[PDB]
């Protein structure tokens, strides 16, 4: 399966749609299709890369550094998740955090 993922930058007002394999983490889909973002670690260990849903599915498993409660509120880091279905994602959220 192939799922489109919409990046949303609010701060911007900008909107990008990726084809991303399920099989392949969000953010190197991105990039290999042109759209840089924000990243660190690229490990699962940070909150650079840090996105929150607006709509789908993911699988970050491998991330280690969103608590339950911030996974439940949407977050993501999306150095290390898959897309399980379509998804709208906005971008660059980090300082939500904080
Ligand atoms: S770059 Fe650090 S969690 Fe994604």
């Amino acid at each position: 399966a192939t799922f489109k993922v919409t990046l949303i930058n609010e701060a911007e007002g900008t909107k990008h749609e990726i084809e991303v394999p399920d099989d392949e983490y969000i953010l190197d889909a991105a990039e290999e299709q042109g759209y840089d973002l924000p990243f660190s670690c690229r490990a699962g260990a940070c909150s650079t890369c840090a996105g929150k849903l607006v709509s789908g599915t993911v699988d970050q498993s491998d991330q280690s550094f969103l608590d339950d409660d911030q996974i439940e509120a949407g977050y993501v880091l999306t150095c290390v998740a898959y897309p399980t279905s379509d998804v709208v994602i906005q971008t660059h959220k980090e300082e939500d955090l904080y």
